[PDB]
């Protein structure tokens, strides 16, 4: 297909993925919220070959050859993603250092792993979420890299503490627990406890003390935003906003995190605020 | 209940978690005997808190204070278990401090973990299953507890990898592993791998490595038995081999973890060949 079709078949990508980065990113102006969607398309073919493909060391190194042929200049395909990402590395400065320290994060989740401390927890949000962010900063702020550079790795820091914090359940049915065993330890919140999924006045105490992490990234995070040019403020903005709410969506629901959603109407109160 | 009674107690405790172990001890002299049993119910009592309790840290701290009120000699009680373990302590030489590394061996299944090499994997036990051996010793070799020691250490070590290895799914289905991720990933046998409870030829390389090991620890606590005095070899050796062969009954059923025992029968071959 040509680049129009390549590239929408990545929006239809973050589309069905995520209501939150679609809708916050779709008001970027037209070639930044086309290259969104193309560097979006790669995170989102990394993390699902790890977290939902067959056999994910020999499909992620698979695919990791791949963009290695791609940044050679030398990838022939009729693929609609390394097209659109390969008019998206030729109109902007993307620097490919992020890219490969996501599929660092990617090889994380391999293999059995227990997050210990809040410097692993951190480390792993770096290479899966930070990343992400540092992705997209040329698209986003052209020639302002390096002073918003603090605040996106922070918001790469706070959405996937979210994200966690959201997913305790359904990670743990996947044999995956990303809260800090020295949490655990500090609260009296045992492996026990989170196999019977109970939702206690310790685990109310870690999970806030983890939320309250996040929101201080946000609010880091937040404060960078004068310095985006004025049409990536919104889009950065709500994105972020529309995401932090989800953590006083589960308060709201009293944490019941084993069985959460911003509501399509929340998010467009976010969105209009912002604006 | 007199003391009879309470060592009643502990032989049925014994009797109903392990045929081996039962079988075994109960060809020992009559009161080496009873106060195997009564050490083996000490053993059962704090693996049942922490594997089938509600509250594992709560209940097991509580264990360990008794034990500790135990050995001040100040613990009054009608528990028959506490009973037969002061008469076995007052009645043979044995020693608290592997009783106390039963109980550090213990703590370490309260919160997540994760195996990485084989050095943890045998710190790990060390703690939980070499323990037993030590705690028996006096009891199993008067006066030849340093020369037979390593081997029981090392017997310890064959009997956990061997429960391990025959408990790949019970384990994982209670969200534990205890297969090394340094091994793991020198076979290439991901998790995504273990959580589809795939019996590969990676993961028949995996296992073999590890009942390799097992043997080895097998074949060196059965070179010290001759250091035994007659009448535990048979108890020692019987035991030895009836716990190694859960390793050839898993290989005759092709591996076949995720859904294994030495019949009744070969357990008795496996008896009457020691005598
Ligand atoms: C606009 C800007 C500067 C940054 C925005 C983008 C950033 C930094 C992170 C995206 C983070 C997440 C949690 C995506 C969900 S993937 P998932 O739901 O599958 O998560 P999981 O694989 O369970 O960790
Ligand atoms: C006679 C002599 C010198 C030593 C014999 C006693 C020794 C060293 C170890 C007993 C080891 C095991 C695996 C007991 C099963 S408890 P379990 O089936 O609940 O195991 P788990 O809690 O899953 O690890
Ligand atoms: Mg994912
Ligand atoms: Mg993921
Ligand atoms: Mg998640
Ligand atoms: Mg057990
Ligand atoms: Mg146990
Ligand atoms: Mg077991």
């Amino acid at each position: 297909m040509d680049l129009n079709n390549a590239y929408d078949h990545c929006k239809n990508i973050i589309e069905k993925h995520s209501k939150t980065f679609s809708k916050a990113f779709a008001m970027l102006p037209k070639h930044q919220k086309r290259a969104v969607w193309a560097i979006y398309a790669f995170c989102r073919r990394a993390d699902d070959i790890v977290d939902e493909g067959e056999n994910p060391k020999e499909e992620l190194e698979a695919f990791a050859v791949e963009f290695d042929l791609f940044m050679e200049g030398r990838l022939e395909t009729e693929d609609p993603c390394w097209i659109a990402l390969q008019d998206a590395f030729e109109r902007f400065p993307l620097d490919p250092a992020p890219f490969y320290e996501m599929i660092v994060g990617q090889r994380m989740d391999l293999y059995p792993k227990t997050i210990d401390t809040k410097d692993d927890l951190l480390h792993y949000c770096y290479h899966v979420a930070s990343t992400v962010g540092l992705m997209l900063l040329p698209v986003l702020a052209p020639g302002k890299v390096s002073r918003v550079k603090t605040g996106a790795i922070e918001l790469g820091y706070a959405m996937q503490i979210t994200n966690i914090l959201r997913d305790i359940g359904e990670d743990l049915d996947n044999h995956r627990i990303y809260i800090p065993k020295q949490m655990m330890i500090e609260y009296g919140y045992t492996r026990t406890d989170l196999h019977n999924k109970k939702v206690n006045e310790a685990f109310i105490q870690l999970w806030e003390d983890l939320a309250q992490d996040a929101e201080h990234y946000y609010r880091n995070a937040l404060a960078t935003l004068p310095e985006y040019p004025v049409y990536s403020r919104t889009p950065v903005g709500g994105a972020a906003k529309m995401y932090r709410a989800i953590i006083q969506t589960v308060r709201n629901n009293d944490y019941q995190v084993f069985g959460n959603y911003v509501s399509d109407q929340m998010k467009k109160q976010i969105i209009a605020e912002m604006q």
